[PDB]
């Protein structure tokens, strides 16, 4: 990427004395570091939130230029404890940098977690860096838990900062509060259509000429081709897509991720105009008030607030504490204003009623305007607090080597009764459920997608053992593992063993790639195809049972054939139930005590013999 000038030297012309950087993902670090930003001017001070990637860091050195001058780091965690993508090169610099950080004041906020292993890596190595580099701490570190609430966690975090920074350099709750807002509308009565976005991402009618390098912001609208049930039962609907990325020049292999940009329901965002009584089809845009941002607008304008809606904000999941909190001076019934204005309280009733009553029972903002019909915010407003609409990753079911001009998408379609009352609908999977080939020509289902590559591969070589377990949708990246190992053999290659650990409930109900994984058995290139059908007797069986049921033999591989081991599926108790397992074959065959199993274990982790392509 090409960077901007220093970061110091805008904080100089534009008068701001605290500067807060995002090391996200999915959006968590980066609406963490806006909200911050914006909370200093509430302090007789001015912020700006930052990308670390469109900056030189190295830059910090100058900050002490600026008086009461305070750098802030919200940093969430990926990977194997990696740095977010675009916290990538400040990370790299980190280690390598000798720079004399004297002067510099500084806080971190990460967002971590308890579900992985180096939980929250990125914050404490950040906190821990920037001291050693010479820098002054200001405010302790923070540690957010994505597993219980991260929300409160920063909130929590939060309410002590701002004391402590204006006890530091001793400055007052001058602003105390005041609606702000940080974009001006302006509507178009007029705007020639062709200037007026309906749904791209990134360069204005992108999606009607496309034109490669596809990415993140210039996706690829890949015809869906195949798209069909793949379980057998009726208590659910699991399905496989194929998507043709034909003449897109996008590559993959398996292991790799699929990214989708799906459409919000419809019928929700008509809902949500008509409460409102706004006119979703009229033509705006969103103006930064700050004219020195290069944030002109909170998603591509001019656009209608239907497109908006439907493309760019996220209005399925429960909004956080600042948006109802901003959103209280709208509603005309005094307690109502209240319990809203109230969700952002650390502690007592109101923080209760936030985690029960929105984020609990799953309230996305149309069902918190039905329940809470006093409150009716301007539409432009409400467009402006919204968070943007993520695109979903999926773990590609193909293999390359199979299908080069195919990504393949196993997923189970999200329909679930919330406590709200109503049913709650996935994005993405309830879009793509609807997606149909068509027929040849006859209109044409597209899907808006980008390969992010992963570090999930098979071995190099073609004759080390492969054990895989991946239960349920787990099962996606095996199907492109298992096509390519099939493929190896029969272009004569020497192919280690391959052993499966699959799961469901019954075989007769969503025992997903029945058929083609039978055919894999059949040919051999699935040296075993060990299924726990869970459902089937009064006791649970699951892949650790079978794990454990094949100990001696997996310890052979393992220990004597340097086989690799997959987890993937469940993160939040299969993975960790399958770790635990391993620790225990590895704890008997070693044989050792525990503790040192679960490090020979960690081990393989970091050797590259223990992968993961998990997801909650
Ligand atoms: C690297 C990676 C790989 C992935 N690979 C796959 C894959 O191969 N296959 C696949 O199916 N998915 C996969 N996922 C999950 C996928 O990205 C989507 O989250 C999933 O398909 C649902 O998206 P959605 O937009 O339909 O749901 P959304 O509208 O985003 O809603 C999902 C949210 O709803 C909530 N939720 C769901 N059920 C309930 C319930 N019963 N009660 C309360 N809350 C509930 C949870 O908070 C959940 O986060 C992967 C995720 C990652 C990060
Ligand atoms: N937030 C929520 O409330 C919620 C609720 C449901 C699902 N989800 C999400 O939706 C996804 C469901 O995916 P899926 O359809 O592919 O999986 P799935 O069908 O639910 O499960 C696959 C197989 O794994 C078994 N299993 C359950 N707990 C296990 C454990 N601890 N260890 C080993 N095996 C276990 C299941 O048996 P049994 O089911 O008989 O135990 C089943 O046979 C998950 O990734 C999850 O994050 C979320
Ligand atoms: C694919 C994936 C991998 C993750 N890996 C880790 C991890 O290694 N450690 C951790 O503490 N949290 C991990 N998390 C959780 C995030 O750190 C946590 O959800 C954070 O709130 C995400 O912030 P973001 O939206 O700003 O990227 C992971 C989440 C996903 C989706």
């Amino acid at each position: 990427p090409v960077k901007e000038s220093s970061f110091v030297e805008k904080m100089k012309k534009t008068g701001r004395n605290i500067i807060v950087f995002y090391g996200s993902q999915t959006g968590t670090a980066e609406e963490f570091a806006n909200r911050l930003s914006k909370d200093a001017h509430r302090y007789g001070m001015r912020g700006m939130s930052a990308d670390p990637e469109e900056y030189d860091l190295a830059d910090l050195s100058s900050l002490p230029e600026i008086d009461k001058s305070l750098v802030v780091f919200c940093m969430a965690t990926y990977g194997e404890g990696d740095p977010t993508d675009n916290a990538q090169d400040f990370y790299d610099w980190l280690q390598e940098t000798d720079v004399d950080l004297t002067g510099v004041k500084f806080a971190v906020f990460g967002l971590g977690n308890k579900t992985y292993e180096h939980f929250n890596a990125m914050g404490k190595y950040v906190d821990q860096r920037l001291e050693q580099l010479g820098a002054q701490r200001i405010f302790e570190l923070g540690l957010g838990d994505d597993d219980g609430n991260l929300e409160e966690d920063f909130i929590t975090w939060r309410e002590q900062f701002w004391p402590a920074v204006c006890e530091f350099f001793g400055v007052e709750a001058t602003g105390e509060e005041s609606s702000i807002r940080q974009y001006e509308l302006v509507v178009h009565e007029d705007m020639d259509v062709a200037k007026v976005y309906t749904g791209e991402m990134g360069r204005l009618k992108s999606y009607e000429n496309q034109k490669p390098p596809f990415d993140a912001k210039n996706p690829f609208l890949a015809a869906v081709t195949a798209n069909r049930k793949l379980n057998q039962g009726t208590e659910r609907h699991l399905m496989h897509l194929e998507l043709d990325i034909s003449d897109s020049k996008i590559r993959y292999e398996s292991g790799d991720h699929v990214a989708v940009y799906p459409a919000n329901d419809s019928a929700l965002v008509n809902q949500i105009g008509e409460i409102l009584g706004a006119d979703l089809d009229v033509i705006m845009s969103l103006n930064n008030l700050d004219e020195e941002s290069n944030k002109k607008h909170p998603f591509p304008c001019p656009t209608t607030y239907r497109t908006a809606l439907t493309y760019y904000l996220d209005i399925t999941n429960p909004p956080r504490t600042n948006v109802l909190y901003e959103l209280a001076q709208y509603a005309s019934e005094p307690s109502e204003q209240e319990h809203l204005h109230k969700m952002a309280s650390s502690s007592g009733e109101g923080k209760e009623l936030y985690l029960s009553w929105v984020v609990e029972a799953r309230r996305h903002i149309l069902a918190i305007l039905q329940d809470y019909p006093s409150l009716r915010p301007p539409i432009d407003h409400l467009c402006e607090l919204l968070p943007r609409l993520q695109a979903r990753y999926y773990a590609i079911a193909s293999s390359s080597k199979v299908h080069p001009n195919s990504v393949h998408i196993c997923a189970v379609a999200v329909e679930y009764e919330a406590k709200s009352g109503r049913v709650n609908k996935g994005v993405a999977t309830s879009w793509l459920r609807a997606k149909e080939p068509a027929g040849e020509n006859g209109g044409r289902a597209l899907v808006p997608m980008f390969v992010r590559k992963s570090q999930f591969r098979l071995p190099f070589k073609s004759t080390t053992p492969v054990i895989m377990v991946g239960p349920g949708t787990g099962i996606a990246p095996f199907m492109g593992f298992i096509q390519e190992r099939a493929w190896l053999r029969e272009q004569g290659k020497e192919v280690g063993e391959t052993l499966l650990y699959y799961g469901c409930r019954r075989s007769d109900e969503d025992y997903l790639y029945r058929e083609e994984l039978a055919r894999f058995h059949k040919d051999g290139a699935l040296t075993q195809l060990n299924v726990a059908f869970s459902r089937e007797q009064a006791h649970k069986v699951y892949v650790q049972h079978l794990l454990k049921r094949d100990r001696e033999h997996l310890w052979k591989l393992i220990h004597e054939g340097g086989a690799h081991i997959y987890v993937a599926g469940d993160a939040r108790n299969m993975a960790k139930d399958v770790q635990n397992t391993f620790y225990d074959i590895v704890a008997e065959f070693g044989p050792m005590e525990h503790t040192q199993a679960v490090d020979y274990v960690k081990k393989l982790m970091t050797k590259g013999r223990y992968s993961l392509n998990v997801w909650s």
